[PDB]
This record gives structure tokens, sequence and C-alpha cells, in this order.
């Protein structure tokens, strides 16, 4: 009844109700939004903020009915009211959809139940700034009871907007990418030599500060490994499903026995085989000398490296020497120009790559990548044989991308869960249709595409726009949304990027790791320390620091190798890097977020972890034997 109102001087009560929403602007496919209206009662001349109130969301409609009514006790005078349609779906894009504001001075005064009701009026509504697409009315009433511009940036700067909704800053003078704001003084004289320099220098402590995983009569059929246990019986072991027997799978197949020995998923021994199977073709000229000069690593090493004829060449042994540097190839520059190539190719400045939707540190595949580079499909495969040639010499390279990546050079099926770590507001829509009935959204078969302002419709499948969704071929609509998002837009410079790699490594001997344990071959484990996890993380849903369960969960985080804690900060956090500064900087989809602990389900289920907010859905079991038997098989098993 209050609604916010105000008291005390002299004023006049005016009730305002809001109806509806007629014509809502839409911002993401499928139609999902969930509007809702912000009231604000200021002051016109102070611009001070008097009362602030919202209404109910409504999930799942473009013309919403809210029809809320609220009071204010306030004069016509000097007292204003902004009604702000805002969204509650919207993850990474902007989440405005309309403001209106109106005065005061010219409204009528009515009690209720004394003359004929008035009808509804309707308010276009406007945007709050440039970047910001609105359209359609919003529905109000208002009455009187009572008788009684953008900032300009420095020079050399502009502001972009990836295909994610986020918006970040690009320097064509250094030619770095930075999601804050540029401040307006430039300062380039001691920020490039006493900052740059020294977080050139951090980062390259920690890029030495990673281990490789090495540092502790025909081919198998892919997927495959022979290991030898106790005893010396030979045995074969497919990664693929979880069978291992004692015969040979080379087409030497006349029965089927699975005795064997219980799966054992040797991180370790994986790499040992796959050491054992590289070879040296021929010939080789035993060198391979490069002259680089470090202000241009990235153009002098892609016109070295795409000039050589046959891949081959390249397996020698690496000789790279900089200019003015008369030092010896201990390590130091083989490594050292792993680590200085690293950053220019993955450089969201060059557009070939971007930003994931779950943090601000993996990156993924840029679609657009053919309209901001002309030569996108020669430079990934240039990108193919750094990244294949560094693999090969057990070097590490200093990137990281998401897990839907390595599934591609592994040539795995990506699934509705793999578009989580993609686009993570296409996500939460696109599971929602899986499980909720998709009849009241009235979807067809059919996408509309934005290109420079201009809409087209565009089929999913022949006749797409006369076909309906229903309950029966939604997960049909789902397999081609997908590929209409991600999968086709990325393929051709996927298969660009692997054509280069496999001029190095044969695709078949690399299919024996996983999508986890891919991306530790070329990047090298971590060192992950739990006294830092341990103290920057949130417990939830009744767990607190002192319950006997976190107490169980954290001792057996401690009794884990290196290589299984990694394993599960890949299984939450979805990358297996920290910050530079610690753990308490952990990126979620929608900004910092901290590793959370959440209670969750039934003792007899496994563990879930959502990779857009760090959080693991641990059950509470009854003692720390079986929950570790289980946190073991969670970590393991799913990927």
């Amino acid at each position: 009844v209050y609604g916010l109102s105000e008291d005390e001087g002299e004023s006049r009560i005016l009730r305002v109700k809001v109806v509806s929403g007629i014509d809502l602007a839409k911002k993401d496919i499928f139609g999902a939004s969930d509007p809702y209206v912000k009231l604000s009662l200021y002051v016109a001349d102070e611009n001070r903020e008097l009362a602030l109130v919202q209404t109910k969301t409504i999930k799942k409609t473009l013309n919403p009915k809210w029809n809320e009514e609220f009071y204010f006790r306030v004069n016509p005078s000097n007292h204003r009211l902004l009604f702000e349609v805002f969204d509650e779906n919207r993850l990474t894009r902007d989440d405005f959809l309309g403001q209106v504001d109106v005065p005061l001075s010219h409204l009528p005064t009515e009690d209720p139940t004394m003359e004929r009701p008035y009808t509804f009026k309707d308010f276009l509504l406007r945007p709050r700034s440039h970047k910001s697409r609105v359209k359609g009315f919003l529905r109000l009433k208002m009455a009187y009871m009572p008788k009684n511009p953008p900032p300009p940036l420095p020079p050399g700067w502009e502001e972009k907007v990836d295909n994610l909704g986020r918006t970040y800053y690009v320097n064509h003078n250094n030619r770095t990418t930075q999601w804050h704001r540029p401040s307006l003084m430039d300062v380039s004289s001691e920020s490039d030599n006493n900052i740059r320099q020294i977080n050139q220098e951090a980062a390259h402590r920690r890029f030495r500060s990673r281990r490789h995983i090495s540092e502790d009569l025909g081919p198998l059929p892919p997927g495959w490994e022979e290991r030898i246990h106790l005893d010396g019986r030979t045995f074969y072991i497919d990664h693929n499903s979880k069978i291992t027997q004692w015969e040979d799978p080379r087409l030497q197949n006349p029965a089927i026995t699975g005795p064997a020995v219980p799966y054992s998923r040797e991180f370790k021994q994986k790499y040992d085989y796959f050491r054992k199977k590289l070879k040296k073709p021929a010939d080789i000229p035993n060198r391979f000398e490069m002259k680089l000069h470090r202000n241009n690593i990235f153009e002098e090493s892609y016109r070295r490296i795409m000039s050589v004829k046959r891949p081959d060449v390249l397996k020698a042994r690496l000789w790279i020497e900089f200019e003015s540097e008369k030092g010896l190839d201990y390590g130091g520059v083989a490594r050292e120009w792993f680590f200085l190539l690293s950053k220019e190719m993955f450089n969201p400045y060059y557009g070939l790559f971007e930003y994931s939707a779950t943090d601000n540190y993996t990156l993924q595949i840029n679609p657009n990548s053919g309209l901001c580079n002309e030569d996108h499909l020669s430079y990934f495969t240039f990108i193919g044989r750094v990244a294949g040639l560094a693999v090969f010499h057990g070097k590490l390279l200093d990137g990281f991308f998401i897990r839907p990546f390595y599934k591609m050079m592994l040539g795995k099926q990506i699934t509705l869960n793999d578009m989580e770590s993609v686009d993570s507001e296409y996500y939460n829509s696109l599971k929602w249709i899986l499980e909720n009935d998709p009849t009241e959204l009235d979807l067809m078969f059919c996408i509309d595409e934005e290109n420079f302002g201009q809409t087209y419709q565009v089929d999913l499948k022949p006749n797409g726009s006369e076909i309906m969704v229903t309950n029966e071929n939604k997960r049909e609509y789902i397999d081609l949304v997908i590929q209409w998002r991600f999968v086709n837009r990325v393929q051709k410079q996927m298969n660009a990027f692997l054509e280069g790699f496999t001029e190095l490594l044969p695709i078949d001997l690399i299919k024996i790791f996983d999508e986890n344990e891919l991306e530790l071959l070329m990047c090298g484990l971590g060192d992950v320390d739990v006294n830092d996890w341990r103290q920057h993380s949130i417990y939830k849903n009744g767990y607190c620091p002192n319950h006997p369960v976190i107490q169980w969960f954290w001792k057996a985080v401690l009794l884990m190798d290196a290589e299984k804690r990694i394993r599960l900060l890949q299984f939450v956090t979805g990358t297996s890097r920290v910050p530079m500064n610690g753990f308490a900087e952990l990126y979620g989809s929608n900004g910092p977020q901290l590793f959370t602990i959440e209670q969750w389900g039934s003792p007899e289920k496994l563990p879930r972890a959502h990779t857009c907010f760090n959080r693991l859905d641990l059950p509470p079991y009854e003692t720390f034997e079986d929950l570790r038997e289980k946190l073991l098989m969670a970590v393991e098993n799913a990927q």
C-alpha cells in the first residue's frame, strides 16, 4: 500500500499503474526475454533519486502484462518519474530494453469509482544511449486520487563489440586489446617501460614455472594403447570407451574377451607411449636456423615457416637465434621463442581468436575472422604448424582454449552441453527448450539474421518457415541451431588449423588423449596451491567452512597428486590456469566469481559442476571414504 512513498512538507498522492508492454524489442533469438520495469522517482533539478521500486519479472514473453500499482507522495512541480524496462535472461549482452521519463505537472486527478474508467496510455520507449536498440510501447495509467554521448577516446583507439555482445577497446599503437576503458591521459612514457616490461617479466616467470608432463606388426587402431603390467603379460587398453583386453586388436579379433585389468587412465603413461611413436623421417638437415627480431617475431616467423615446402624439415632440431644475442641454445631460446610468438598468435587484436563466454582468459576461434583478416585461412595453417611443432619437440605454448576447441581436433561431436563455454546466453535458452515445452515460444525451423542493420530470414531445413517446432521435434531443432551458430561457422578455420597440425603429427596418434588431457599436452601442468584455493571459496545451501563434509572434501584434494588437482580445476572452472594474482580473481560468466561449493541432490548421485559460476554441486555424503571414492570418479569420468 505504501509503495515507497514520501511524507512531510506539502505534496499530493499520485497513483501509477503499469499495465503491460507492447511490442517489446528482441535482442536474442528464440524470443527469450524476462522484462521487468524499474520505477525511479527523482528530482529534475537536483538529479537526486528519491524512490526506487521494481515490478515482478514476467518470464518468456515479449508482450508481458504486469498490471501493478504504486503510490508516491510528491508535488507535481519538482519531481519526475523514470520507468526503465530491463531484461533478466541476458548474461553477456546488454539487458536494457527501454526507458521513459515523465513529468507530473500535467497529470489528471480522479479518484477511483468516481468517473468513467479512463483508457490505457501508451508511451514510446527510448534508448538510454546510442548503443541501445529499443522498440515498442509501455502502458501506463497515472492519476491523483486525493481531493486532499560517447566520451572521446585517446588517439589510436577504437571501441569494438564482439559477437558475444561485450565491448572491448582496441589500441592501434601497441597492438593490444583490453576490456577496461582507456584513460584520457595516455601517459605512454612510463606505463610501457615500467608496467608492460614488468608484466612481461612477471608473465615470463609464470611460463617458466609450468612443468611439462614428461618432467616427472602394424599400428594399433586409433584410441588404443599397449602397456605391460607385472609378470610381463602385455595387455591392450582401449581409451575409446573404457574396455581393455589381453588380445591384440590389430585385426586379430576372432573372439571378444575382456577380463584384463581394471582401467587406469594414467596421463604419464599415455605420453610415454605417444613419445615412442614419433619418428624422424629418412634424412633431414639436422639444423633449423631462424634469425628473428623481437619486434617482428610474428611476421618474420610466418614468412620463414610457411616458406618450407616439405614439413619434414621442421622435425629436425630447432636452432633459434635473436639479433645481438651471443648465447647458446640451452633450452633458453627455443622455449623463449614459443613464448614471445605465443603472445602474437593468440592475440585478439588480429581477429583470429576471441575470449570465451565463461571467463576472460580462455580463447576461442573468432567466427568473423574472415571479415577481420582476409588471410585467416593462411594464418590458421601457420598456427597449426607452430602448435604441432611444440608437441613434436616437447615444448610448451602460452595459450589456452575452450573445451569444444579440443573436441574438434579429436573430431568429436559437439553436443548441447559444449555450448556452455561458447555462448552462455545461447546455452541457457537452448537447454530450457530441451526440458520445458517450446510450444509457448511459437518458434519455427527458421532463423532471422541481421547484417548491417538488414534483417534476413534463413531456413534451417527446407520449408523451415512453415514447420513449427514442438515437444517432438525439439531435439532436431537443438542440433541444427548448434550447427548454424557454432560448428559450421568455425569449421572452415579449424580445417585450416588441422591441416597444418597434421603436417607434423598424424591425426590418429593424437586421439589417444581426450579433450581434457590434450590441453595439458600443449600447455603443461600448472602449480595449483590448495592453501590459497581453500581461503577463497564460497559455500552455499547450508555448507560452512566447519562442516564435516567440507573438511572431508579438502582432505581429499590434498591426497590427490598434481595431475588430479588440475583436472578438478578444469572440471569446475573450465580451464587449467589460474589468474596471475591468484584464486581471488576467478572470472565467471558475467564478472568475477569465486569458487563455490553447494549442497545439491542426493548421496547416491555424483557431483556436478557449472563452469559459468565456478560452482560445484557436492552431495552430502555420509562418510569420507564414500566421498573420495565418488569425487575421483566424477573428476576422471566426466569430461
